């Protein structure tokens, strides 16, 4: 391909201001345009975006600016000639930090705190209910860039890690790795449970009332995949049974989470708002992939992130 | 020093159930007995106490629960020849955890994703206020037993480290060391400036206005020391005015904090009821220490956290 003109889709504009994006972009050697709704597209084009549309489909090279590319029509793209690529590779501090996050919260209970907080009550935890990270296991369920984020915060913190990936090929700070088919077994000792895998075929509804059943009583799940990994309704129903603990979860089967969901209520759950990569410099990291894919274009180098 | 019995004054139910406390030093090979407040003591009796009583003095050696023993009449115990230990050494990993957990929320924006939960409402953060603790730079104030859990867990999260601590002397994972004469250029250039000093002298109203004009307008402070080592009303007047962003606060002037405190309503500080060190294993790590010093009394070896 020889690249002409980026154009970047509005629909950035749901992680990032297109125009800091844009002037990211200033020095890239072609163009860079703000492309609205209705944009026509043709040869020499790229463009950068949220999700998919049709017209799209008439330029050489689309950058999904989301790791997760499971709402692109990817055959379409490969009988229309036209590159896709995603943004793997860049969420793992902020995921990690996030999960991380979510831990600690847990263990040493601050959005109990929190929720006293508002009421200005001096509210002492139960003697059972804080405890360390430390010496506590968690199963990280997808080891790339997300779950690598994840499993190396852990390991610091003095955790046991164990995790599953599709390989089942060894990962830095990862005890042991199981193939999918041995989720239960990894998932069974463990006090926290995290999910980082795309949505496919294999991973839709994975997590569903039997793995509930096989996690600890004690033990919570965090969900910073996609929602429908899990079947959230047997989520919600483990929750009020008891089955497992609690769950922070920043993604969810329909978004925004509808304001009648369960799951807002729970003390032990924690809701955010598909912001588990959320960053200020979002921007500049989406950029700086621009920049390596364009030069190895330029160079007739394999694409990185290229899913079709 | 013939220890012939272990006093367990009813004031540790304060920090932990005394029964729990009680069985854990069920193997001392003294015996163990629980104190009511107008209990006296004569030779041989050791003390294991959350506070001061006058009646102590007519013991052998007093063993304060908790790491600070600013309420503890040191220069009287020294008089009566009552020694006095402290429990000093046992906090790391929680407040290490703690202090992580505080550092994570305000950088992932979790309190305020918590506060929108309550409200069953999706909100979305502003583009500029996520952020990732990785490459920001911490400035522990006290580099002992806490700031040691704290600087450890900073620096394997990526952060930047300086500290400040009385002797000046290197601490691992620090990578500049300032003697407290050096404060104002130790914070300055700080994201997160956190106290983990005693109730001292020196320490009394060392954080004052003068401070936070010297610290960042995007920087947090984190108490985890005693809350008068800060001046509090200089602390309010600090956040209203924007000197500084933001607060984790777990020791104040007065505890309980009052209701009326303007502290409890700031969006950007975090109130903990004094629960940074809370565990469920408490009772064990305090015994521990107990188990230790009865074998070096009953030895003539030197104590451990001998006060005076
Ligand atoms: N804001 C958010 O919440 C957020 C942000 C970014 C991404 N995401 C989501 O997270 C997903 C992962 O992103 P990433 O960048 O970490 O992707 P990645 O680097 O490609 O890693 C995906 C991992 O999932 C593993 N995997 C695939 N199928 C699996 C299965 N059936 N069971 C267990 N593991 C399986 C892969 O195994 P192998 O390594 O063995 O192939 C790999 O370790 C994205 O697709 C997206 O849906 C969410
Ligand atoms: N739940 C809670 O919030 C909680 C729990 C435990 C403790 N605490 C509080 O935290 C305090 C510290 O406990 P710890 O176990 O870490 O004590 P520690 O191990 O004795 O460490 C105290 C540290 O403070 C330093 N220090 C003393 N005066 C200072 C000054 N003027 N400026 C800067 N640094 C100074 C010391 O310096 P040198 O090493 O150079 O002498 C030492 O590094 C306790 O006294 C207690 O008040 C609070
Ligand atoms: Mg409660
Ligand atoms: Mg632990
Ligand atoms: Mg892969
Ligand atoms: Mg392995
Ligand atoms: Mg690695
Ligand atoms: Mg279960
Ligand atoms: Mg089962
Ligand atoms: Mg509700
Ligand atoms: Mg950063
Ligand atoms: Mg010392
Ligand atoms: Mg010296
Ligand atoms: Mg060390
Ligand atoms: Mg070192
Ligand atoms: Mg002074
Ligand atoms: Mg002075
Ligand atoms: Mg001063
Ligand atoms: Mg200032
Ligand atoms: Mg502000
Ligand atoms: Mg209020
Ligand atoms: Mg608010
Ligand atoms: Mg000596």
């Amino acid at each position: 391909m020889h690249i002409e003109r980026l154009a970047v889709d509005e629909s950035v504009g749901r992680a990032m201001p297109p125009q800091r994006f844009i002037e990211a972009l200033s020095d890239l050697g072609v163009p860079v345009e703000f492309a609205g709704e209705d944009e026509q597209f043709g040869p020499g084009d790229a463009v950068a975006s949220f999700g998919h549309r049709d017209a799209f489909l008439d330029a050489d090279w689309v950058h999904c600016i989301r790791a997760g590319y499971d709402e692109f029509p990817v055959g379409v793209y490969e009988e229309a000639g036209t590159y896709l690529t995603n943004s793997t590779g860049i969420h793992g501090t902020t995921v990690g930090e996030t999960v991380a996050g979510y831990m600690l919260t847990f263990a040493r209970r601050l959005h109990a705190y929190r929720d006293a907080q508002h009421d200005h009550a001096w509210d002492l935890p139960r003697y059972e209910e804080p405890f360390t990270l430390a010496g506590e296991r968690v199963c990280v369920v997808g080891l790339g860039t997300l779950g690598r984020g994840v499993v190396d915060r852990a390991a610091a913190l003095g955790m046991e890690v164990v995790g599953v990936r599709r390989s089942g090929d060894p990962v830095d700070n990862v005890s042991t790795v199981y193939t999918p088919d041995r989720l239960h077994e990894a998932i069974a000792d463990a006090r926290f449970v995290v999910l980082a895998t795309p949505l496919t075929d294999e991973t839709e509804g994975m997590v569903a009332a039997p793995e509930f059943e096989t996690m600890r009583e004690d033990a919570s799940l965090v969900n910073v995949a996609r929602g429908p990994v899990v079947v959230e309704s047997d989520l919600v129903a483990a929750l009020d049974s008891g089955d497992i603990a609690g769950a922070a979860l920043d993604v969810f089967s329909e978004e925004p989470l509808p304001e009648d969901s369960p799951l807002w209520d729970f003390e032990d759950v924690l809701i955010t708002p598909h912001v588990s990569a959320a960053t200020s410099k979002y921007h500049e990291d989406v950029a700086a992939l621009i920049r390596e894919n364009i030069e190895k274009i330029a160079t007739g180098d394999e694409l990185t992130n290229r899913v079709v």
